[PDB]
């Protein structure tokens, strides 16, 4: 197993910025791809981004040019800078972990951390 413990979200308003963080611990194979994604009310769950461990990234297409992926790997640690934050990036974030276990595919979730943006909290 992969834990996953994340960190970082709370209430922001419209343009502002957040960082969230996920911690991993646990059997981390050499080979795996760690994942933010987000679940708001009236919406399926959400890829935001994505890294492999040499960094390559993708993003979703909603949050290109405002969200940014990283690490701290003396942490073991995977971070999501949230920049121009809108009203519907509203959600509950979560880090996720991919990676092979001896009888297939394993996605690993951390618990969440909410994220909400708004103007008239």
């Amino acid at each position: 197993e992969v834990q996953l413990l994340e960190s970082g979200g709370g209430l922001v308003q419209p343009g502002g910025s957040l960082r969230l963080s996920c911690a991993a611990s646990g059997r981390i194979s050499s080979i795996i791809h760690m994942a933010w994604f987000r679940q708001a009310p009236g919406k399926e769950r959400e890829l935001v981004s994505e890294i492999s461990r040499v960094g390559t990234t993708v993003y979703a297409d909603s949050v290109k040019g405002r969200f940014t992926i990283s690490r701290d790997n003396s942490k073991n640690t995977l971070y999501l800078q949230m920049n121009s934050l809108k009203p519907e990036d509203t959600a509950v974030y979560y880090c996720n972990a991919l990676q092979y276990e001896k009888h297939g595919g394993a996605d690993y979730w951390g618990q969440g951390t909410l994220v909400t943006v708004s103007s008239h909290h």
